[PDB]
């Protein structure tokens, strides 16, 4: 639909406030709220209403009126449920490891959200001091620890651990941060230093909290969440390395997509790419008398379909997340009766996760493509061998960043098969269909992780390619003229009252692009003594009826080589001496892209690299530098930048 | 959203025409149009308008005005591109064998009208006469003969088998049925059989030809088709499901959908389901003091999210067959420019297929797990061990049926993983990133084929079930009070003036019912002396102040289970005496379900099966009646027996 | 380990006659044999000896001595087995499909063998007539139409339809050649035919005919079979490869395998390419003062894996299909007593096809990447633009086979995941575990077929390239010395009795060969006059010092260049005017290639192409030649000439 | 947490003793210093974090 793109959603989100108190009313919780609780602890409090009182009130006295093994059977629910692996000691516990076997404390924070405000719809007959007890808990950062594994989403393990904690079961464990560090205490123990006391699960309220798919719902919104940008920053990576690429921005022309094949998302696609380019001075807007491949070319065709199964998936989950009781049996109150359906049945978020997963290796191999080509001496269109800044013989700066790409990418390729097709026939056969929501959401979760490292690899490497790009561009621009010059400092008195100057000038100059080209391999010296005496060639066919001597020539061509070589290390020094605020980049790149660039460059601190072995010094690894992106990607920093470039 | 659901659309589809004439006009083709004129030899036409031949004869006018070789060019984008791989002789083909590696005739006929459709919009930049050359072809059931195997659909290849076709080629075969026969001839020896011309490629009037995705786009058009139908079949088999297990409607009451989890698709399934349920004997509709499985009380929350999908593949697919220019480059005449893009790479398409693929396994696996639940002898509650109509000891009716759905839905796995994650480096790298449309598209129709045979296997098992159902509850009418009175004649006066009839009576029926649930697996004499055997110990506890001797009881035992043996003997006789049209199944079936058992015991001849070893002989195969399903499926005369019952 | 090499089991296999009877005994049957008798029509029999007949017999009278329901239990234990799908009538027949449903004539032939061999062990109990029933449908072409899909490998049914073909069933079709044509009749009227009379099946005589793993096992010996011809096809496409690419054979030394890294398989597979590759003119021998890419540099060591699970699967498959007995129960005649186990389990054939599914993959992947390197103008060090023989402006040659090999790659990847996860909860549970074999072996079937695709295109391919590889050869074996003719002729006297001609002679030869690499997609004229051109800038820096007009060196360039494009003409039109039986290729291709070369330019008559531009015409088109070459791999005729170039 | 980008010290470990023991073979040309200088690592309990 050409209305509500992944922008719109993302500004959205964004816009989410992590300081105002979230308040949960059974309809309006989005995606954007579940994630700023998750991980911005945002203060969370069903929402201070009446009517929200009433009903739940109401859930509860239609059930009272329907003493004994109503608690014991809470207990016997709970028990069975209280099956999974945890470290059974902290002596396991090692430097940066240790809680593997557990949930993420985002997801469990997101899960205990979603509970809440599903019960807030007066269907689970849950009393509201139990909600209570789940906002304190997220209020005060007390977060319950759950095992990573043992629930099939029809998701009453993981749900059941928080439960217990609330309800102070002797074995239930939790993490909080006391002042200054964080701690793992009892639930009771937890408690006591807050002052929060333990509830105590009545009638019929263990399956009302044990129900649900809360906790697929959680990570499977943190993981759609990291998609949509993900998705974001892989278009600003192809508008970036168009730049570099000194490719067309004719591929991203409202006529090969509004009007030619109007699928919503190409359009949506093509519009942003095409909003990024312009204004660029490396990339090409017109020609005037070329191919550009498919990496590049077809970006729009190619992310389009993934991004309308994010923009749906997000559908799917804001319903699922804010607006839908996952529990069972569901009361109607005002028609006194209940229901015994199947809403915990989370096929829905399995659903979105499978499709995401998908999209995230499509997105990776995309720009794996583009970054390779980019890397590759005899089809980046001249750009240096492996970026190096200086000669390639002693340095191959990205090599090995290209081989770690081609290895982030196989990894997603694996990890996009289905989970869902790997169902069992659970429980004595009555779970014979299950979701696997949980372990699909486990497994995008990891695929964001991976396609942000690839991303971050495509990032550091193509802000490399366009300051390499803009030195080609300075010396161009000065090597242009001397090039006339010396040309009649050689030639002109040679042959005058001729046509052999706008002549030899154009076919010169036009051989020494065509070889310069498929040299980019060459370390400087060779390269233009290479060039030139190619160029030569060419004089000989331009001035044939001309009086001059060998040596009238090779005098030519070792001088225009001289200059080309000492001009190119004129414009390295140049740059290397400015700071990257001054940089030549900033005035070829977009307005646009141009924050991207600032923003690694400046904020981040990652800088161009000239080489260890020019310098004659071993600086911060290429690695640590990544791992600065990979960083900003993983905390959201870099989210409001892309928000910012593409709003 | 809740606007347009599945039926909508398939009504929408089973609504075109066959005999009217089809014509194209670049904007409104629909998908059941596509369909008609690939599999039901609907006539074809670009639409008689001056607007249409307008825009057209400008996009040429365009081109001659920017010799020779124009047309050798196109003469060698021909020739790189008949690469594929065919029988290179007939002494290969074998009976019912011979075409395997060819793609199938009605995918090349989807593909021939796409392909004219698109061209109509003017961007292509093709003589009419050229369109007409495929509208004849299609007009006159002449189907090139193309490779299956080839493209990476960026379709250059099989459409080259299509041009080539059109074009005259000497070695370019194609296929038609001259009066009473098909034969495969060559191009110009049809033409030269239908007084038809072959045309003569003009300036890039070649790439303009094979430049798309039609190929792609009309196979997943196909399937998507198909599988609309089985999505639909799957909702109908779930409704006769819990009909066949006695089971509860509830699952699908709106409260449970609508109101607690909002998901358009849920809602659209749970209403399809509740629907056919209303008015069914069969199925419990409240009750009144439990526990369905997940396999029926769980079903729109697991179709819903495959449903969607469905849905949105629909829309994308309608705006590619329908809408949409995919050749390069394209053409703007109205601004005087040419414009390179890159909407050959069918991603859209691969991106329905693939999320179509997986849907379809998970249909299967929930209606697998329907079905085997139903053929378990201790789930099914009470339905005869392999549902066979007399003794379990010489009659396992459906258990290679049992097996065989296992079969196909494992297979169905395995074809449910991903395709568009095995892109390679195709041509020299230019063509880095490919949408393997086409191979996605032959693997989902594969899995709409074994679906077939899966829900066929299904749709025979239910039928079956349900007719052993209509006989338990004509034997239960009669035998209820049966037992109220041999109790009497044999008791009563054994103890008058007391209680001990109300009681002894709701005792030994519960009792006896509770024995049958688990014993369904024995013959039928055994069964019966068993139950009343186990009802005789409740008669000793009732009848505990009571002048009766033991031989008094295991009188009335004996005369129990003789009265029911006879009984349930007699009770079978009627229902095989009497024709299926007036089977005591239509008395319990709902309305709606009727229509389908109807559709198979009736109009298909499948009827019921009493055993090969009872009968004395060994009637047609099991296998032969499934085999007759599936091919109502195939031919699709099964659709509108599924649109009657669900519209 | 070193002893036995997959060479030495094709050559085994190979060995397996035709025409000489087969006489099966329990444990010599190989796989080899059952191939014969499955695809060669081979006559078998159950060897004539007393010692088989005594324990059959035996076996049988033990079982008589542990009347009725004897026969009819197997009548019951046959009927739901014959519960697969099939075409109902043959009016759904069409010119080369109808079958598809069926599974292969082959497999039924096979599993037909390997049923008999294992029932003459004595462990069956079943009857000597029932298994000269099942030879002597073998023997007379008689095999049964049984469905393609059903079993989970647990292969109950598709064995049913085997007994009930020779135990004469009402609705049991065969197949068989009548005299001239093939025909599909019934069981009886079949028999009724060749004299043949329908055997009765006796007590227990039916589990121990249904019970097996005949059907997987022997359609996974035909595909182990076929791929094991696949794998030395590979090798031997990666040894032309080199040569092709004018490549390095000391990969393949001993020491780099045999000493370094002894694996068996890598040390085979070095062996074999380095055989294939001695004597070898096109491949470099030894250097003297490079960068083989991994696709030709690392084969060894990436084919030798996959070759040792080839070698490991036919242990397997050996034991199993000629060696044991998968039917239960079993019976210890000479110990009196009955086994329960579970041999029928074919998870050791599934484990096979698994394994050897994915090394098809491994071994598609490894020759595409050759493949399409060896296309790569940027890559295939010198070789023309897309193997196109005249210029390549109007020559395409092998686009389309490259973008066709990518499309078999992408493919055979998808297929490669596994079958044996998708495992269901068969049979009531009783079949919770199942192999899935079957199905497992039809998709490696499968990757067998398009692996032959890639194969056939990529063996296409090299030979059109050595071709041409060959025709450069001979260019620069005349070229070189008239390079040295014309440069004295205009130079010589330009500077005598100085130094500039040993130098001039080499920088230029020099300068010329590393333009000439990466100007292989320029015509043919521009191409050269492009080189000396680059060449006259060589002149003017050795013949600095010299008296010599720029006219004076524009004249050597014209006429090198003139030199050079006549000389290419004469030596091509040289080539295409003999025939291929004395093309320049027989003269630097290995003695052991040169084999294969002929098998393809001679007994198939798949010629060099020349160009349908350049011919002014349109031959027969590449895919119709390619075609040739697969159906020589599909029909097993390359097989020897792969052993004669290997052996 | 916080290792999770690093392979696990076993690993490193095990890579290290396998490194040496091939080194051994006198094919790589590398000091038998440098292979000393990885049992070194292995002995003192030195494990380089690698992602
Ligand atoms: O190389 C190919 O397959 C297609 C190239 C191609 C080039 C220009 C316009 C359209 C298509
Ligand atoms: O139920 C089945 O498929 C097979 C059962 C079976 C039982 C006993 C001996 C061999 C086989």
């Amino acid at each position: 639909t050409t209305q509500v793109t992944q922008v719109d959603i993302v500004e959205k989100m964004l816009a989410a406030p992590t300081d105002s108190t979230l308040e949960l009313d059974g309809y309006s919780l989005n995606l954007g709220d579940v994630v700023s609780a998750a991980r911005k602890g945002r203060p969370v409090r069903v929402k201070d209403s009446d009517e929200i009182r009433s009903k739940i009130d109401k859930s509860v006295e239609f059930l009272r009126s329907q003493t004994e093994d109503a608690i014991s059977l809470q207990k016997a629910l709970l028990e069975h449920q209280l099956c999974g692996v945890l470290p059974s000691s902290f002596d396991s516990f090692r430097l940066g490891r240790g809680l593997e076997n557990s949930l993420p404390l985002e997801v469990v924070r997101g899960a205990m959200t979603i509970r809440v405000n599903s019960l807030t719809r007066g269907h689970s007959a849950v009393r509201l001091v139990v909600l209570e007890a789940l906002t304190n808990f997220l209020n005060h950062g007390i977060t319950p620890i759950v095992p990573l594994r043992g629930t099939i989403s029809x998701d009453l393990s993981p749900l059941s651990y928080i439960a217990a904690a609330i309800s102070g079961h002797p074995d239930s464990k939790v993490h909080v941060v006391h002042e200054g560090k964080e701690k793992i205490l009892y639930a009771r123990e937890a408690m006591a230093l807050f002052n929060l006391e333990p509830v105590v699960l009545g009638p019929k309220e263990g399956l009302g909290l044990v129900n649900g798919t809360a906790v697929s719902a959680s990570m499977a919104t943190l993981a759609l969440h990291d998609a949509h940008m993900l998705s974001l920053l892989s278009q600003s990576l192809t508008a970036m390395t168009v730049e570099a690429m000194v490719g067309h921005a004719g591929s991203f022309h409202p006529f090969l997509h509004d009007v030619t094949r109007p699928h919503p998302t190409q359009i949506e696609v093509a519009g942003n790419i095409r909003k990024l380019l312009e204004g660029s001075r490396f990339a090409v807007h017109h020609e005037e008398e070329r191919q550009d491949r498919y990496p590049l070319r077809t970006s729009p065709q190619w992310l389009g379909p993934l991004v309308s199964d994010l923009i749906h998936a997000h559908a799917v989950l804001t319903i699922e997340a804010g607006q839908s009781t996952t529990d069972n049996p569901l009361i109607d109150v005002e028609n006194k009766t209940s229901h015994h359906g199947g809403n915990f049945q989370a096929a829905a978020v399995a659903n979105t996760m499978e499709k995401t997963r998908l999209g995230l290796a499509q997105i990776g191999k995309l720009n794996f493509t583009q970054l390779t080509e980019m890397l590759n001496a005899g089809m980046n269109r001249g750009l240096p061998s492996c970026l190096a800044a200086e000669d390639p013989s002693l340095s191959y700066h990205c090599k090995g960043l290209d081989i770690a790409a081609a290895a982030y990418t196989s990894e997603l390729g694996h990890l996009a098969n289905p989970v869902t097709t790997h169902v069992q026939p659970a429980e004595m056969a009555n779970q014979a269909v299950n979701s696997l929501a949980l372990i699909s959401a486990r497994r995008t979760t990891e695929s964001n992780d991976v396609l942000s490292l690839l991303l971050a690899t495509h990032l550091y490497c193509v802000l490399q390619a366009i300051d390499l790009r803009a030195i080609e561009f300075e010396f161009k621009k000065q090597f242009g003229p001397a090039i006339v010059s010396l040309i009649d400092q050689h030639f002109g008195s040679a042959m005058t009252g001729s046509n052999l100057r706008d002549e030899l000038v154009e076919k010169v100059n036009k051989t020494l692009a065509k070889r310069l080209e498929q040299t980019n391999s060459y370390d400087l010296v060779p390269r233009w003594h290479d060039a030139f005496s190619f160029a030569a060639g060419t004089v000989v066919e331009v001035l044939s009826s001309t009086s001059l001597s060998l040596a009238a020539v090779n005098a030519w061509k070792v001088a225009a080589a001289e200059s080309a070589i000492s001009l190119t290390r004129q414009v390295r020094e140049t740059f290397w001496s400015a700071a990257s605020t001054s940089s030549p980049a900033l005035s070829y790149l977009s307005p646009r892209t141009q924050i991207l660039y600032a923003f690694v460059r400046e904020e981040l601190g990652v800088k161009a690299r000239r080489g260890d072995v020019f310098l004659g010094k071993q600086e911060v690894t290429i690695g640590s530098n990544v791992s600065k992106i990979y960083e900003a990607i993983k905390s959201g920093r870099i989210n409001n930048v892309l928000l910012k470039m593409l709003a």
